């Protein structure tokens, strides 16, 4: 159904002005007018492909007077020819007719066998041309200019084309739907493993991201590891003979973010934050809790998933990951067995899938290496409550389209490691956080003025890149991402990119980038980082806070209040930058009673299934509503942002909230509750 002969239909008599490129599954090579105005008249056509059958055959068409046909460079129409089973023969057909009186083309290709049965050639017999960068049994190729052999004529790639689905196939036509342009000299304009033609005609792995079906958007995996929770325990040692002692482990939830530190690194990394909120009774040190003496060792287990935030899937190799304490203390290497993956790792997805159990670093597996820390490393983890996961870019084999059989299959001859460098060298990179404040990278084909091949690509503007790579749209004068104007996001660039864009702005006599996005041209190797302006970002470009005015405004909508808590509607992005809340009762003279007065007791908010947030005053008040002794006392509630969050007791041991920088978000007298 994606298989057959490939046809080019031209409005002129001499194969210069292709109006339609499309394939036919059978010898019926017609395009009726209903699938198509002054240029619906076709004066020439070329069809290309292969035939596979053992007999003497006679070829004929419905217009033999206007046709030349070759079977492997032997002219068969301008004859019984012998064809053998199990063999592939090249087919080329040319058709020319001056001043046709009907629109479209009625054209059929027949053959007659030695029992004199004549019929339109069936689908089982016809195959597409080998539109690849190398020949396979099937070579590549009255020549349509097609310098890169992807199947799209030079002129269309340069001038602009559209693809439309008509019944059961794709018509590729000149632009007068999405307007495509691509390099006529790059089989894959994004330097990825899928051709410009494969992409736009759907002859491609169904798991490739929708946006990466544009020839100007790169299709490649981007993988990091998400750690969901951790369990720490004292290692057994040769000196301790008895193993029957009580459970003394520390179990914590963890939050992991993919990071970016703009920059030039194509490295994968994620940073893990270990929850500091109360989980065990007492206020013990981690050593005290687990009974670690100064000569003991501890180990760590965790649950993880791999995340693919890129645009193409992985099939047979997961990348290797280092788990790192502090700057460079590697605690573990995490690997998966090659060629034994339980599933695909698709774009915008996880491995294992979220409907399945995550992976335990030490699986309930005789050979799993313990993830051990010495005593000083353990104390460092307790202090920092951070780990890092550095993942390589080793992604294995690629599922490619095969023109012989019209199937996509993992090709042991094709490997992501042969493609990534060229993608990185020839594209502009944009990292955007508009999807839930998580950093998502895309790469867009962009000219490199210094590399002659890369100058054969279309100009990529900043506006178009944002539209095609991230789905920005323009409904009514103004570029937007899911309702949010582009002006709600900032632009940051690496040093070279910044100078380039500065010089462009100067050349345009433009002082504001947001009003000339359609005029700013991207170049290969640019790095652009675009972040939601509402937020404060750490050195990893993780959102960790927001200005007080933003935070206050975000808590203005109170549904209900009582001595039990607050019920509010709070934007999802704002919730992401808080560690918790502090509740206080303020008496008439201005003295304050802090109710949950501990750095590990701020986790009092929860998101209900109706999407509203409840801030629970009872949780750390011994399960009791607030006692307000005089109705003129105030109940004050403060938000604590991540960047302001205390994760350890103070140097002198104080576990209270004294001196924590907090933002007042609710204040009402007792009689107002
Ligand atoms: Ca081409
Ligand atoms: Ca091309």
């Amino acid at each position: 159904s994606s298989q057959g002969l490939l046809g080019y239909y031209f409005s002129d008599l001499n194969f210069q002005a292709p109006m339609v490129v499309t394939s036919s599954t059978t010898g019926d090579l017609s395009i009726p007018s209903s699938e198509l105005s002054e240029n619906q008249y076709f004066q020439s056509a070329i069809w290309s492909g292969f035939i596979k059958v053992s007999d003497e055959y006679t070829f004929a068409t419905s217009a033999d007077n206007h046709v030349t046909m070759w079977v492997d460079d032997q002219e068969v129409i301008n004859n019984k020819i012998r064809l053998e089973k199990g063999r592939l023969y090249q087919i080329k057909i040319q058709y020319q007719r001056e001043n046709p009186t009907e629109k479209g083309l009625d054209f059929k290709l027949y053959w007659t066998d030695s029992q004199n049965k004549k019929e339109v050639i069936s689908s089982d017999n016809l195959q597409l041309p080998e539109l690849k960068q190398k020949s396979s049994s099937r070579k590549k190729r009255p020549t349509v200019p097609d310098r890169d052999n992807d199947g799209i004529p030079d002129s269309l790639e340069v001038e602009g084309y559209t693809v439309d689905v008509k019944n059961k196939r794709t018509f590729l036509s000149p632009w007068i739907l999405t307007k495509y342009k691509s390099s006529p000299e790059k089989w894959s304009t994004a330097s990825d493993p899928y051709s410009d033609f494969e992409k736009v005609t759907g002859r491609i792995d169904k798991n490739v991201s929708p946006e990466a079906r544009h020839p100007l958007v790169a299709a490649y995996p981007i993988v990091h590891v998400d750690m969901e929770n951790i369990i720490l325990s004292k290692n057994e040692d040769q000196s301790t003979q008895n193993t029957d002692s009580q459970t003394r482990t520390i179990s914590k939830n963890t939050s992991t973010s993919r990071t970016h530190t703009a920059g030039f690194s194509n490295s994968n990394s994620s940073t893990v934050a270990i929850d500091h909120s109360l989980s065990l009774a007492g206020e013990r040190t981690w050593a005290e809790t687990m009974g670690l003496n100064t000569a003991d060792t501890a180990r760590l287990n965790a649950n993880i998933r791999y995340v693919n935030t890129g645009t193409a899937p992985i099939y047979n190799v997961l990348p290797t990951t280092s788990l790192v304490l502090g700057k460079n203390q590697t605690l573990a290497t995490i690997k998966a067995k090659e060629n034994q993956l339980s599933q695909i790792l698709a774009p915008n997805n996880y491995y294992p899938s979220k409907n399945l159990a995550p992976i335990a670093l030490n699986a309930q597996d005789f050979s799993s290496t313990p993830i051990t820390m010495n005593y000083n490393q353990f104390l460092e983890l307790e202090k920092t409550k951070q780990l890092r996961l550095d993942t390589d870019q080793v992604y294995g084999n690629i599922a490619t389209y095969n023109f012989e059989n019209g199937r996509v299959r993992v090709d042991t001859g094709s490997n992501w490691s042969e493609v990534l460098p060229q993608i990185q060298e020839t594209t502009a990179r944009i990292i955007f956080n508009g999807k839930d404040l998580n950093l998502v990278e895309r790469r867009i084909a962009a000219v490199n003025p210094s590399d002659p091949l890369e100058t054969t690509k279309p100009d990529m503007t900043l506006k178009e890149a944002l539209k095609i790579a991230f789905g920005f749209n323009e409904p009514n004068g103004n570029l937007q991402y899911q309702g949010k104007d582009i002006t709600e996001f900032d632009f940051n660039f690496d040093q070279q990119t910044s100078q380039n864009i500065k010089n462009q702005l100067a050349e345009l006599n433009a002082t504001n980038i947001y009003t000339v996005l359609d005029k700013i041209k991207l170049n290969a190797k640019m790095n652009i980082l675009i972040r939601d302006k509402r937020f404060h970002y750490d050195r990893n470009n993780i959102a960790v806070g927001a200005d007080e005015s933003v935070v206050k405004e975000a808590h203005r909508e109170v549904i209900n209040s009582s001595t039990e808590g607050l019920l509010l509607n709070i934007d999802k992005d704002i919730r992401k930058i808080l560690s918790g809340y502090i509740v206080e009762i303020e008496d008439t003279e201005g003295l304050k009673e802090v109710i949950n007065d501990r750095y590990d007791m701020l986790n009092i908010s929860s998101l209900r299934q109706d999407g509203k947030t409840f801030i629970d005053f009872k949780k750390y008040n011994d399960k009791l509503p607030l006692y307000i002794s005089n109705p003129n006392y105030k109940v004050n509630v403060y938000a604590v942002t991540k960047e302001n969050t205390i994760i350890n007791p103070s140097e002198n041991g104080d576990t209270s909230t004294n001196g924590i920088k907090k933002i007042l978000i609710f204040s009402k007298k007792g009689y107002e509750i």
